[PDB]
C-alpha cells in the first residue's frame, strides 16, 4: 500500500527515498507504483522541448516548461542545456579545443572534484571507431581524456550482473547477481527482470559505491532512473543536483542508457538502424558536457563514459535444442540463450542424474554449438561457481548462438538479431572505457582492463576506501594524473629451509628405481656449485615467489630449475626454469623411461613414494621440470627427483607432455626465451582461493600425496622480444593458464587426434592471469624486478585472450 495522496511540490527528485506508505518523488518511485499524485506535473514537465531558441532569450520565467530560458535561470540551476550557446553566444562544448585540465578548476564551495558515470547498456568495443563519425562529443571525450581500447566485461556477459560488478569490484559469483535469471534454493525464491522480486535487498551482496560513499561521508547522487524518465530530464536532474547548497550536494552521480543495447537486440549490432541511437546518445553526451560548461564545471567533473558489454549477431534459426540430444527433456528447468544453465525439474525426482546429462550433451554432433560442464570445470578466468545460484550443469554456448529446451520456446515464449551474454574473452562482448577530468590523464590510451578493476579507482577519484573487492588496487594507476593508491608487497609469511645432503639412499624405501649406477674433479666441484645455487639467478629471474600462509617448506636448487618444495602437500608448490631460444628438446632415453630417484636433501617421510601410483590404478604421475629440457645428459638426472613429480591421470599427461616435449620450446623460439614457473593448484571447494590440507577430497590410493585439480604455468619474457628473457631490461610479458587436471579428456572433441590438433586449443580456453594464480596458490610472484610495483600489478592482471584484433 501506498497513499498516494501526498504531494511532490518542492520535492521533485528527493534524495532520501521516503518509507511506504507515504508516496514517493525520488527517481524511482515510478519502478514502485508508488510516487504522489502530482508527480508527473511537477516533476516531469516538458512542455517546449529541451532546447532554448532565439525567442526564449530573456523570457519571463514560466514554472510548466521543461527548462528555461530566463535571466533567473543560472542562479536557479534549470537552464535548458544550450542556454548560453543560443542566448549568451557562447560556444558548444565539442567545438572548443581540448586543453589539458591540470588541475581540478571548480567554484567555491566544492570539497572535492564531483564524479558523473555516464553508463550505456550494449555499447560494443568497435562502436568507438566504426561510430567516429555520428558521435563527435564521445570522440573528444575519448581523445582528450584517457581511453581503453577496450574494456572486458564479467561472465556471464548480461546487464544486471556488469552493472553490479561495476558497483561492487565484485565477480558476480561473490555479489550474488549471477544472471538476469535467478533461483536461490535457500530463499526458495526466484529473481527475474521483469516484477518485484528484484527490488529485494537480500539478492544483492558486496558493497555498492554509493553505499561505500555514503558510509564514508561522501553524498550520493541516486543511481537508478525509472525507465519512462527520459533522458535530457536524467541529464536535467543531475545538472540541478550540482547548483544545490555546499552541504546538500552530492558528490558522485549515474547517468544510464538503455540505448544501443536496446536496438542492437531487434536489429544487430551493426544493423543500418544503429546509427542513430548511437547519434542520440552523443547528443545526450553533448547536453551533459554544455551543462556542466554552463556551471563553471567542465574543467572540475570526472566524467567515465563506461559500458557493461557488447552485441553480438545471434538470430532464432541459430538455435541448439536440447529436446535433440536428451531423452528426458520434461525432468529438467534450463535458463535458456547465450549460456545454459541446467537443474532438475523436481527435487522429489530421485531419478534426475547429473552425469547422464552430461554425457548426454557431450560431443554428440559434429558441428555442436555448445559445450557442456560441471560448473568447478569451466576455466578458471571466468570465476562463475562459488554460488548456490548457479547450477552445477552449466552450457558454453558458441558465440552467433543459443540454446533452447524445445523448438516450442523460440517461437512460443524472427523477433531479434543481436543478443550478449557469451564467454567475457569473445570480441564482440567487449565494452568501452573513457575517463576524463583533472583526474585522469591527458590524451592517454592505456592497455584493456576488466571492468572488476573500476569500483577501486572510482574509491580512489573521491577520496574513500574501498570495501574488500576482487580487483587489484594499483593496477590502474596508470590511468591517473593524481590520487594514486600506493600499495605495499604483501609479506611473505614462511620462510623456506635450505636443506643440504642430510639422508643415505638406503634410509628410503619408497619401492621406486632408476638406472643411474654409472660414473671425477672437474664437473663435482660443479655439481656441489649447482645444488647450492650457482644458476639461480639463470633460473629465478624475478625472484622468488613470496609464501603468503603459514606451511613448511625447502628451496631446492639445481643445474637446470629452482623449486619451493612443500613437506606438507609432498610436491612442490612452484618450479622455476628458464629456456633460452638456443635451447634444445631431447627425449627421455629408453633405460630412464621409470627412473624415480630419492632426493637425499629431503626425508623418505616428507617424499612421495613409486608404490602408491603402482598400486593407484588410475593415477600415473608427471614432472614440473620437464626432462626434455634437460641443459646436458648429467642434468636430466635431476629432472627424475621424486622431489620434482607430481600426481598426473594418463589422460592428463597427453596434455602436459606435449605443452612440456614441444610447446615450451616454440614459445622459447618466439618470444626469445622463456622463463616458465609451473605447479599444482588445490581447490576442491571451487572459490578460487587456496585449499587448505583439510579441504583435500582425494589422494594418490593408499598415501597421502594430494591429488591437484589443475595445473598451472606462468611464461614470462622480455616484452622487447630483440632482448633475450634473461638479460631484459624493461617491461615483461606474461602469459599463463591454469589447466584442469581431468582423468579423461571429454573437454576437448578431438582428443582421440594427434595433441598437435587439440592441445593448444584447451590451453588457450583456460588461460589465466597471474592474479588467478596468486588467489590458487597463496603465493606472490615478481617479488625482485627493476619494474615500479604498480607496473607489476598491471601485469598481474593481464589475461592474453587468443583471440584475433578488435574490428578486423
Ligand atoms: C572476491 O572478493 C571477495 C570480497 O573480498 C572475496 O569474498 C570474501 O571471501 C572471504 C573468504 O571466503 C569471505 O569471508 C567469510 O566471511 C564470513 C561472513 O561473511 C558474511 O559477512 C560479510 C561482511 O559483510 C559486511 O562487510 C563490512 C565489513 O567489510 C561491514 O561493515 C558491513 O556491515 C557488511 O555487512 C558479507 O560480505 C558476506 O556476504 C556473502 O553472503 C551473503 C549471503 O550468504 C551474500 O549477500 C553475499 O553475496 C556474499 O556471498 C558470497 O560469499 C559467501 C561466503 O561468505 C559465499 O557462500 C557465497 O556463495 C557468495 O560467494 C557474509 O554475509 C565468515 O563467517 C567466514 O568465516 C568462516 O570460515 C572460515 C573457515 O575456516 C573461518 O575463519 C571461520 O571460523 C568461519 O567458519 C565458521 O562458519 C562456517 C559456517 O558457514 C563453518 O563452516 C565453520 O565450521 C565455522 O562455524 C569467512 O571469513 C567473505 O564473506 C567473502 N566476501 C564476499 C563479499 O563475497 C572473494 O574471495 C574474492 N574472490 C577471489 C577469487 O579472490
Ligand atoms: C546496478 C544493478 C543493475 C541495475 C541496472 N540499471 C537500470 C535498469 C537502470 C538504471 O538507471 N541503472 C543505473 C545503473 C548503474 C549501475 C552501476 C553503476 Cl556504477 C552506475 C549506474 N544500473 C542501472
Ligand atoms: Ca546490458
Ligand atoms: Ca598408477
Ligand atoms: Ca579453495
Ligand atoms: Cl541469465
Ligand atoms: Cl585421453
Ligand atoms: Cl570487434
Ligand atoms: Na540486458
Ligand atoms: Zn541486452
Amino acid at each position: 500500500w501506498t497513499a498516494t495522496s501526498g504531494s511532490c511540490k518542492g520535492r521533485c527528485f528527493e534524495l532520501q527515498e521516503v518509507g511506504p506508505p507515504d508516496c514517493r518523488c525520488d527517481n524511482l518511485c515510478k519502478s514502485y507504483s508508488s510516487c504522489c499524485h502530482d508527480f508527473d506535473e511537477l516533476c516531469l514537465k516538458t512542455a517546449r522541448g529541451w532546447e532554448c531558441t532565439k525567442d526564449r532569450c530573456g523570457e519571463v520565467r514560466n514554472e510548466e516548461n521543461a527548462c528555461h530560458c530566463s535571466e533567473d535561470c543560472l542562479s536557479r540551476g534549470d537552464c535548458c542545456t544550450n542556454y548560453q550557446v543560443v542566448c549568451k553566444g557562447e560556444s558548444h562544448w565539442v567545438d572548443d579545443d581540448c586543453e589539458e585540465i591540470k588541475v581540478p578548476e571548480c567554484p567555491a564551495g566544492f570539497v572535492r572534484p564531483p564524479l558523473i558515470i555516464f553508463s550505456v547498456d550494449g555499447f560494443r568495443a568497435s562502436y568507438m571507431k566504426k561510430g567516429s563519425k555520428v558521435m563527435p562529443n564521445i570522440e573528444k571525450l575519448r581523445s582528450c581524456g584517457t581511453h581503453a581500447p577496450y574494456m572486458r566485461p564479467v561472465y556471464p556477459t548480461k546487464t544486471f550482473p556488469n552493472l553490479y560488478t561495476l558497483a561492487t569490484g565484485l565477480y558476480p559469483e561473490s555479489h550474488g547477481i549471477v544472471g538476469n535469471s535467478m533461483y536461490d534454493p535457500v530463499f526458495d525464491a526466484s529473481f527475474h527482470l521483469r516484477g518485484r522480486e528484484k527490488f529485494n535487498h537480500r539478492w544483492w551482496g558486496g558493497q555498492p559505491l554509493w553505499i561505500t560513499a555514503t558510509k564514508q561521508g561522501v553524498r550520493a547522487g541516486t543511481f537508478f532512473w525509472s525507465v519512462s524518465i527520459p533522458h535530457e530530464r536524467r541529464i536535467l536532474t543531475i545538472l540541478q543536483w550540482l547548483s544545490l547548497p555546499d552541504n546538500e550536494r552530492p558528490s558522485v552521480y549515474a547517468f544510464y542508457s538503455e540505448q544501443p543495447d536496446f536496438s542492437g537486440h531487434k536489429y544487430g549490432p551493426f544493423g543500418p538502424e544503429m546509427t542513430n541511437p548511437l547519434r542520440e546518445i552523443d547528443k545526450t553526451v553533448g547536453q551533459l558536457m554544455d551543462g556542466l560548461k554552463q556551471l563553471r564545471l567542465h574543467r572540475c567533473v570526472n566524467v567515465i563514459f563506461v559500458g557493461d558489454h557488447g552485441m553480438e549477431d545471434v538470430t532464432c534459426d541459430r538455435t541448439e535444442f536440447l529436446s535433440n540430444y536428451l531423452t528426458n527433456v520434461d525432468d529438467i528447468t534450463l535458463v535458456p540463450g547465450t549460456l545454459g544453465r541446467i537443474r532438475a525439474k523436481s527435487i522429489n525426482n530421485s531419478k534426475y542424474d547429473p552425469k547422464t546429462i552430461i554425457a548426454a550433451l557431450t560431443c554428440k554432433k559434429p558441428d555442436q554449438h555448445f559445450k557442456p560442464y560441471m560448473k568447478q570445470h569451466l576455466p578458471k578466468r571466468l570465476h562463475y561457481a562459488n554460488n548456490r545460484r548457479i547450477e552445477d550443469i552449466h552450457l558454453l554456448v558458441d558465440r552467433r548462438w543459443h540454446v533452447a529446451r524445445k523448438p516450442l520456446d523460440v517461437y512460443k515464449k524472427c523477433f531479434f538479431q543481436g543478443d550478449h551474454g557469451f564467454d567475457n574473452k569473445v570480441n564482440s562482448m567487449q565494452t568501452v572505457f573513457v575517463g576524463y577530468g583533472p583526474t585522469f590523464k591527458y590524451r592517454t590510451k592505456v592497455p584493456p582492463f576488466e571492468n572488476i578493476e573500476l569500483y577501486n579507482v572510482m574509491c580512489d577519484l573521491l577520496g574513500l576506501k574501498p570495501a574488500p573487492n576482487n580487483g587489484t588496487h594499483g593496477s590502474l594507476n596508470h590511468l591517473l594524473r593524481t590520487n594514486t593508491f600506493r600499495p605495499t608487497m604483501p609479506d611473505e609469511v614462511s620462510r623456506p629451509n635450505y636443506p643440504g645432503i642430510m639422508y643415505l639412499q638406503s634410509e628410503f624405501d619408497l619401492g621406486c628405481t632408476c638406472d643411474d649406477k654409472v660414473e671425477n674433479k672437474l664437473e663435482e666441484l660443479n655439481k656441489r656449485l649447482h645444488t647450492k645455487g650457482s644458476t639461480k639467478e639463470r633460473h629465478l629471474l624475478y625472484g622468488r615467489p613470496a609464501v603468503l600462509y603459514r606451511t613448511s617448506y625447502d628451496i631446492l636448487y639445481h643445474t637446470d630449475f629452482e623449486s619451493g618444495y612443500s613437506e606438507i602437500f609432498l610436491m612442490p608448490l612452484w618450479t622455476s626454469y628458464t629456456i633460452s631460444k638456443q635451447a634444445e628438446v631431447s627425449s627421455i632415453p629408453e633405460h630412464l623411461t621409470n627412473c624415480v630417484r630419492p632426493d637425499v636433501r629431503v626425508s623418505p617421510g616428507f617424499s612421495q613414494n613409486c608404490l602408491a601410483y603402482k598400486n593407484d590404478k588410475q593415477m600415473s604421475y608427471g614432472f614440473l621440470f620437464p626432462p626434455y629440457l634437460s641443459s646436458s645428459p648429467e642434468a636430466k638426472y635431476d629432472a627424475f627427483l621424486v622431489t620434482n613429480m607430481v600426481p598426473m591421470y594418463p589422460a592428463f599427461k597427453r596434455v602436459w607432455a606435449y605443452f612440456q616435449r614441444v610447446l615450451v620450446k616454440k614459445y622459447a623460439s618466439e618470444r626469445n626465451g622463456v622463463n616458465v614457473i609451473s605447479g599444482p593448484i588445490f581447490d576442491y571447494n571451487y572459490d578460487g582461493l587456496r585449499d587448505t590440507e583439510d579441504e583435500i577430497k582425494q589422494y594418490v590410493e593408499g598415501s597421502s600425496i594430494p591429488v591437484p585439480t589443475h595445473y598451472y604455468s606462468i611464461i614470462t619474457s622480455c616484452l622487447d622480444f630483440t632482448q633475450p628473457a634473461d638479460k631484459c631490461d624493461g617491461p615483461l610479458s606474461v602469459s599463463s593458464f591454469i589447466l584442469p587436471h581431468r582423468p579423461d579428456n571429454d573437454e576437448s572433441c578431438n582428443s582421440s587426434e594427434d595433441e598437435s590438433k587439440w592441445v593448444e586449443e584447451l590451453m588457450k580456453m583456460h588461460t589465466a592471469r597471474v592474479r588467478d594464480i596468486e588467489h590458487l596458490t597463496g603465493l606472490d610472484f615478481y617479488r625482485k624486478t627493476s619494474r615500479s610495483y604498480s607496473e607489476i600489478l598491471t601485469l598481474k592482471t593481464y589475461l592474453h585472450t587468443y583471440e584475433s584484433e578488435i574490428g578486423g
